[PDB]
């Protein structure tokens, strides 16, 4: 009396809560005759209501058996049919927060049959099985790891499928358009007035100023996803170790804005930070070298940072001086003694301010597939206005389509699916 | 249609899983209509089954919502009428593992009527509405906290009420004993034969050697609860912060023993390591030092370590030298180096080695009000065989029973409650 739900995977468990202490955490387990597995390590308290034979979103309170010993007093609660997360059947035991105890838990569903999860394997299955699109499945991991208000925003934006939305828009604008030239290469004499070529032309067209819109959205959603990439440079003994410390490869949040430090990937930074141990540099005319990175890297927003302030005298003038001959602005600063520390991360959050509502595209292969996509219907644009072959205009509305089925997983890679999931945790 | 269940306190709030990032993460809330106000936050997918009009034990799938934003996507899990962990009402949203999403989580439940919980708040109300007793209330908080298998399974056992089970056994075994001697003291002529004195002498007798067998549990199970409290002395430039940085106040586990480091508390210590810059020390002659601190605190065990065997050339001479002028045992020892750190800590792990089975008692509260009820016991039996009123022996069954009784929380105090629930981390 059951439907067509889609074959399971292998039975895998894994940790879900963070590590540490706490009052609670979560093992998780997933796949094919899970629950049976599961009814073979719990023992409801009363009865014995067999856990296999219960229903959907329903909780169960007992303990977790080792043969005779006891591992843990546990909530078990049961997802069913292709109602769960990763569309197969799981449980989830929330257990004692304890280290010792949760992972001696999982080594219970491990030495039960469960095969340890891989980074990711929960999340990709949710994929793979339907219940979520590449994009969705990709702002889970985004939301989790998230580390400031905007990118938690944004991926639940995303969780949600507002750009997915947005998308299969064009997907079955694209289909339309698509199948327009389509039926101009069937033909044999059709021509049935109702011009196929101006229809087109402008189909195209909002279409591309359409992909265009969420091609820019990335040169702000970066800075969402990612923050802002500062290089702090100087010179042996400006005090460079101090400032990255003080502030804090690894980063921090300031003003509601991610920044990203770093120690070569110079060109291709959105600030850099050019710090000079103030005065006792022993060749300080060296405002050239600091004038010669400006020039350098026009694309970055620029900071001369005058460290060691506390040893220095009078640095009114020097910064002054330094200010002038390089034409850079100048922040004093003592890197030790943390001094005006907040001054300089005011001045930092300044160009990170760039020039609505609307829906933003984070990390570039979204990107890359957009621009692909932008490149073909504009393609397709001009050689309608070169009038040629209509096989060769509809094989370029298929690449557009096909580029942007590409970023919601419609065309999978599996080489693409891993460089993803790879960078998500052991348990989703 | 209801029974009689324990008045609910104010509503309160906290994040029950580790900081950190996760797959999932929970924050719970119990209190006086509690669901009512989660009902004000998450909306049920499907119809609009109202989450307080829910069954216990029921997992509901939806979204929380501050008014018009969407906060997450979560499981919500109705927790009932006594049956729950603080025995009040109570929900658990499990929702995404962000830092960021938690947070945002957490302020929704406290925006919209609940006071964040403090420091053990949860655990407390449980023992507070007698769904669990002090020693199982503290055992939860040990299991999360345990660091060692040892240290694990004690708390399982505490947690089961294994130490409960075998003290109630006590605390009627006294009021029995305690009555007897009551009925002694009704009296007026009544001397119904069948001896109340001897009886009642090994009675007590009985009760004695079955607290003191427990008073003995401390002296092993306090290594099982905070390990072997070791301290490394040495001398200005022996190696000590390398020493103590490469082992790893902060502590370390090796061979399922836990050590703790430190550096004064170096009487009741049990094990000393004594460091000294081998060869290198300006003036060698000063293994005196280290006699007399082996002289000084006997109840230790004691090592000498030859630190900095990486600088020194013929060391085995110099380290049989030390070992002979001092009558201790001297590991070689490469600190930077890391080298035989591993012969160190197989040495380290045997005198920690001390001389089945039987039930253990963690630390001293229970041991210290068990020693008073010994005393107690032993008072009273003394005052026996002086031939004493029976006033002052009764008066001194009634002391031990109420020792015991103040171990599993009996006679409550309300400032031992706090200084036991301080070291709860907040949200159980
Ligand atoms: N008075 C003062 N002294 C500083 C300050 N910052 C660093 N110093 C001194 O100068 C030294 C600089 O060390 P460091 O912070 O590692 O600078 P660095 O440029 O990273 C060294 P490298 O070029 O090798 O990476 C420190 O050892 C410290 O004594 C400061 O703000 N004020
Ligand atoms: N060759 C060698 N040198 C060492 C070793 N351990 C420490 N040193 C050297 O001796 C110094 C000892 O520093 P430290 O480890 O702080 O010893 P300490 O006894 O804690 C210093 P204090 O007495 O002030 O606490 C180090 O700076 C290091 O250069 C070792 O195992 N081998
Ligand atoms: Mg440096
Ligand atoms: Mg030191």
């Amino acid at each position: 009396s059951d439907l067509h739900l889609p074959v399971p995977g292998h039975p895998i468990a894994a940790i879900a809560t963070p590590v540490g202490v706490g009052a609670l955490a979560i093992v998780r387990i997933s796949g094919a005759g899970v629950l049976d597995l599961a009814d073979r390590v719990f023992r409801k308290v009363h009865g014995s209501g067999k856990l296999a034979e219960a229903a959907g979103y329903t909780a169960h309170f007992g303990r977790l058996y080792d043969g005779e010993e006891m591992v843990d007093e546990v909530i078990a609660l049961v997802f069913r049919a292709p109602r769960s997360f990763t569309a197969e059947q799981m449980v989830e035991f929330t257990c004692h927060g304890g280290p010792v105890v949760v992972g001696r838990v999982l080594r219970l569903m491990l030495d039960n049959g469960c095969r340890l999860a891989e980074p990711g394997e929960f999340t990709r299955r949710a994929f793979l099985n339907g219940r979520i699109d590449l994009l969705q499945a990709e702002a889970i991991g985004e939301m989790i790891h998230a580390r400031t208000e905007s990118a938690y925003r944004t991926a639940v934006s995303q969780m949600k499928g507002d750009l997915s939305v947005r998308l299969g828009g064009l997907r079955e604008q694209l289909i339309r358009s698509c199948a327009l030239i389509e039926l101009e290469l069937d033909f044999s004499e059709e021509d049935v007035e109702f011009q196929s070529r101006d229809e087109l032309t402008m189909q195209i067209e909002t279409l591309r100023s359409e992909v265009n819109r969420l091609i820019d959205s990335y040169q702000h959603g970066r800075i969402v996803s990612e923050g802002v990439s500062t290089v702090i440079a100087g010179k042996p003994n400006a005090g460079k170790s101090t400032l990255l410390n003080t502030l804090l490869e690894e980063c921090f949040i300031h003003d509601k804005t991610m920044f990203r430090l770093t120690d070569m990937k110079m060109a291709e930074a959105d600030l850099i930070l050019y710090l000079l141990d103030l005065g006792t540099e022993r060749l300080d005319d060296e405002l050239t070298e600091i004038r010669e990175l400006k020039a350098a890297h026009p694309a970055a927003k620029f900071l001369t940072v005058a460290n060691k302030l506390d040893r220095a005298a009078n640095a009114d003038a020097l910064i002054r001086a330094i200010a002038d001959g390089t034409g850079t602005e100048v922040i004093g600063i003592s890197a030790l003694n943390g001094d005006g520390i907040d001054t300089l991360k005011q001045h930092m959050g300044d160009l990170v301010k760039n020039l609505e509502a609307s829906v933003l595209v984070t990390s570039l292969r979204h990107y890359e597939a957009l621009r692909n996509a932008s490149d073909a219907l504009q393609n397709a644009l001009e050689l309608i206005a070169h009038e040629s072959e209509t096989e060769l205009i509809a094989f370029e509305l298929r690449a557009a389509l096909d580029y942007v089925g590409q970023i919601t997983g419609k065309v999978v890679n599996e080489e693409v699916l891993n460089t993803i999931f790879d960078k998500f945790c052991i348990g989703k």
